């Protein structure tokens, strides 16, 4: 029984490894006390930790464990998942959309963090609550899927009216830029708008560093995508529209947890 | 007299050259017909137009107008103002924070658009409205200046008693602290500071990124989004300096396109 844990800002991602068969488990970071409780009802050969709240588990537990830096673990665990699912990428950008967003360039050998931005799942939840007073994640994201962004977001065509614009008319020109023109807004529409801006910024920054480091492959991981097809859709379609190849990975959110186990030896 | 006009998504910038004197004027883009009726009264030697709404002006007036693309006009005006204000820059990014944001790299001889994002002035107004119900720009910005982002934004140190792999004071996630502070009723000022906060962080991030890519330490910020918004300017200025780049703000920078259309011929 080997256990990899990525204790991040919002979710604790738990990977158990036993007989080459891995099981996946997730807890809220708010419930970190229940993860410690659970760990001590377990027999564990090796415990491998990563992410911001790894210290909290490390100090509150009796058994020995080892801490690894999340950027390396994510990069190592991601690489493992990609290969198992049939993707042979000599290089790629990967964007880790957790509570916040961290961007890395994997050159084929190692990773380097090339950027980051505070627009992630934290903002989806945070700004989502402020606009809808919903706290429940499933409730929030499900509702957002029905949303229409037309009355909230402003497109290039809306600025350029009938004159042909210098860049595609369909692009978002300003997020939340149509609001002051439609003053006569449902939580669906508002929540979809929040997810939309988060998506478009992440994709923008991803595509920019992808171009900077001369690769067309962009991989998107993080729990921010779970139960949120709209976010996934917003990211993939713009990646494609800029001539890059988006990649999604099953259990991609557990890259840090798996990478920790791999970094351990 | 001579008249240059940048008719944008939110503001119409008007530069009047008469008797060796410049007059800088702003009218709301909702009042475009009003601007049109003013142009028809006037004695004008040369009318030069740019921006998305330039076409609405041209088809409604009774004199000829020369139309140019706002990217080329913005660049020409900015290079004029820069040289006039003592600046001798070999190369730079210029970040145009208008209704939306457009990023450009000036190599010495010409500009090329290197990216954009819909986080800008129009987001500040629309999103600000949803969180406060304030539709008056001046009320919106004034209110936001005394805002405190502490209880709303999530920093890197808050995710990590551990030493983080990147500086702890940085924003990890905008609005990422909201779920932790549910009990607090969030003041309009504090919410609006965080709106301005995320807009400033995204644009500055992208401008720093493209600056690194095109190998320039100079980033010139323009656009009327900075008008009456010390917070935005500060957010953008401090983080540009934070990342080892030189930020430049230009007197009449928001009128770059209006000036530049008069000198693009
Ligand atoms: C911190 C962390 C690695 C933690 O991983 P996780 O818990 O999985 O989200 C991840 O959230 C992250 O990379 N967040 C974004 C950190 C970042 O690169 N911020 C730059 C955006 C920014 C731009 C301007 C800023 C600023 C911050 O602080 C003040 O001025
Ligand atoms: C269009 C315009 C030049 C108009 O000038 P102005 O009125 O001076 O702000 C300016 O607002 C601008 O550059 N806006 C941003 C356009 C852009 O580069 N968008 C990319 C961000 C984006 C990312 C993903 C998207 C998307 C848009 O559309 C849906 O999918
Ligand atoms: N069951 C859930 N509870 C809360 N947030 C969730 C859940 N499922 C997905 N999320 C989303 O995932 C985000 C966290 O993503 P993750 O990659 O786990 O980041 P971290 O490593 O910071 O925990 C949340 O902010 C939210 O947008
Ligand atoms: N008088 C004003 N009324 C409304 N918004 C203003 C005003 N002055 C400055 N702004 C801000 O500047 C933005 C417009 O910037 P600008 O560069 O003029 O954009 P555009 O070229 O699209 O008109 C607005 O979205 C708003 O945030
Ligand atoms: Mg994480
Ligand atoms: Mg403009």
């Amino acid at each position: 029984m080997k256990v990899g844990i990525d204790a991040g800002g919002t979710l604790i991602k738990i990977v158990q490894e036993q007989d080459n068969q891995r099981t996946f488990k997730t807890e809220l970071t708010k419930n970190i006390d229940q993860v410690v409780e659970w760990l001590n009802q377990q027999q564990i050969e090796k415990l491998c930790l990563t992410g911001g709240n790894a210290g909290v588990i490390a100090e509150n537990i009796n058994i020995p464990a080892q801490i690894f830096v999340e950027f390396d673990a994510a990069s190592q665990g991601l690489g493992i998942l990609l290969k198992e699912q049939g993707h042979d990428l000599a290089d790629y950008i990967f964007a880790n959309v957790g509570t916040g967003t961290s961007l890395h360039y994997f050159d084929g050998q190692s990773q380097r963090r090339v950027g980051g931005i505070g627009t992630g799942g934290g903002m989806i939840q945070g700004l989502g609550y402020l606009l809808s007073q919903i706290t429940d994640y499933k409730q929030l994201t499900d509702m957002a899927q029905h949303g229409d962004r037309n009355t909230i977001d402003l497109k290039v065509r809306h600025i350029y009216k009938d004159t042909e614009p210098p860049i595609p008319g369909d692009l978002t020109a300003a997020n939340f830029g149509h609001v002051l023109h439609h003053l006569d807004f449902t939580p669906s529409n508002k929540l979809a708008a929040v997810i939309g801006v988060v998506g478009e910024v992440v994709t923008t920054m991803a595509i920019t560093v992808a171009r900077e480091f001369k690769t067309e492959n962009i991989v998107y991981i993080g729990s921010s995508f779970h139960n949120n097809a709209l976010l996934r859709k917003v990211v993939e379609d713009y990646t494609v529209l800029r001539g890059c190849k988006p990649y999604y990975v099953e259990n991609g959110a557990f890259s840090g947890a798996i990478g920790a186990l791999y970094l351990e030896k």
